[PDB]
DNA sequence: CCTTGGCGGTTTTTTCGCGGGGGTCTGCGCGTTCGTGCGTTTTTGCGGTGCTTGTGCAAAAGAGCGGCCTCGGCACCGGG
């Protein structure tokens, strides 16, 4: 999840970046109001420890 | 120093003695009944507590006020 909230909503941190390859979901998320802000690991992702 | 006990002599009189007479009352003995001890069983006044009680400690946008800026024009002051 990305605490940006919907005060002050834009664009951009709502999009599908390049560096988003292979890291989240390019197909999954959610619609309405938290569309692009609720990500999905991709299948082979890891967070460091 | 002056008096109030003491020591003596004498008289008073009842203490006390022996004797008597009487009756009271204390002690023995019998009969008993009721009074208390002894018992298993029980209570009121009180110690400790329950629970009822209560009071305490994030964008964007326009708008507005604000302070300041500037300026002109006036008025007090000057030259002449």
């Amino acid at each position: 999840n990305t605490p940006i909230g919907r005060d002050g909503k834009l664009a951009k941190p709502r999009q599908l970046h390049n560096t988003h390859w292979g890291l989240v979901c390019p197909a999954e998320t959610p619609e309405g109001q938290a569309c692009g802000l609720v990500k999905n690991l991709s299948l082979l992702s890891g967070i460091s420890i």
